[PDB]
């Protein structure tokens, strides 16, 4: 299937971090304001007043080599729903921009085929949980940062993901991709803790 991408980091508890969204062993981990994993999967979202649960900084993208990366995304899969895509993994092959031909395997942690890649500095959008979390991230509310050097001021836990956008990802601007669902690699499940019960029904990367 083909899809289109965007990028974001709003610090919000991801939607697949709630219990009972999908048949999984446990939901996606959320974290406190200090980037520490929470044990209460029902913790109130930091994108609501008085909330305490935010997106974990280890749910960020990284390069394996110049041709292949791992990461996470908020998704909308045509014909499906959260019960089907929460914690599912997808192998993306980019089909436009400076990353055309490169592959990235992502795990859906939140919510046409559209993937909004988790990328610190991609923009906090309408929700802006980052302001309550730690006082705000650099960047335009919509669009986030524009230059690599802006990552230098990010919270240290969010820097690796921030730089990835400029380094591996070549500052690609909303690239298109083709994708296929795949069993989640251990490296992704290690970060979210969330493994789908149906993951034996899909091919390996």
């Amino acid at each position: 299937a083909d899809g289109k991408s965007t990028r974001y980091w709003d610090c919000c508890k991801p939607s697949c971090g709630w219990a009972k969204k999908a048949p999984v062993n446990q939901p996606v981990f959320s974290c406190n304001a200090n980037f520490q994993r929470l044990t209460d999967f029902d913790a109130k979202s930091g994108c609501e007043p008085g909330g305490v649960a935010y997106s974990c900084a280890d749910q960020t993208p990284w390069a394996v080599n110049d041709d292949f990366a791992f990461g996470f995304a908020a998704t909308s899969i045509a014909g499906s729903n959260e019960a089907g895509w929460c914690c599912a993994c997808y192998e993306l092959t980019f089909t436009s921009g400076p990353v055309a031909g490169k592959k990235m395997v992502v795990q859906s942690t939140s919510t046409s085929n559209h993937f909004d890649l988790n990328i610190p500095g991609g923009g906090v959008g309408i929700f802006d949980g980052c302001t309550p979390q730690f006082g705000g991230l650099p960047g335009q509310r919509y669009g986030g940062i524009s230059s690599r050097n802006e990552c230098d001021r990010f919270p240290d836990a969010l820097k690796p993901g921030c730089y990835w956008r400029f380094d591996w990802f070549k500052n690609a601007d909303n690239p298109s991709f083709s994708f296929r669902q795949v069993q989640c690699p251990a490296e992704l499940v290690a970060r979210t803790g969330c493994r789908r019960n149906d993951d034996g029904n899909f091919p390996a990367v």
